[PDB]
C-alpha cells in the first residue's frame, strides 16, 4: 500500500515539477535574450563614441599626449 | 517476509528514482544549452567591441601607447 501511495504522490509531483521547470526555461530564455540585447546595444554606444573622440582628437596627438 | 517486502519498497523506490532522475537530465540539458548560449552572445558582443575599438584607435597607436 506504501508503494501505491508513493507511486501517486510521486507521479503529481514530478508533473507539477516539469511545468514549473519548462515555464521557468522559457522565462530564462526571455531573460537571456533581453540582456544580451541590452549589452550590445551599450556596447554599440559606447564603441560609437570612443571611435567619434579618437576621430576628433587625432590619431597622432594620442599617441604623445598620454606622455 | 521480509525479503519480499524489501522487493516490493526497493521496485517501487526505484520506479519513483528513475522517473525523478530522468525528468532532472532533461532540465539539465535544457538549463546547460541556455547557459552555452548566453555565453557565445555575450562573448560575439565583447570580440565586435574590442575588434571594433581596436580598429577606431588603430593598432600603430595602440603599440606605444600602453607604453
Amino acid at each position: 500500500l506504501k508503494a501505491q501511495a508513493l507511486a501517486i504522490e510521486t507521479e503529481a509531483e514530478l508533473q507539477r515539477v516539469q511545468k514549473v521547470r519548462e515555464l521557468e526555461l522559457v522565462y530564462a530564455r526571455a531573460q537571456l535574450e533581453l540582456e544580451v540585447s541590452k549589452a550590445q546595444q551599450l556596447a554599440e554606444v559606447e564603441v560609437k563614441k570612443f571611435k567619434q573622440m579618437t576621430e576628433a582628437i587625432g590619431p597622432s596627438t594620442i599617441r604623445d599626449l598620454a606622455v
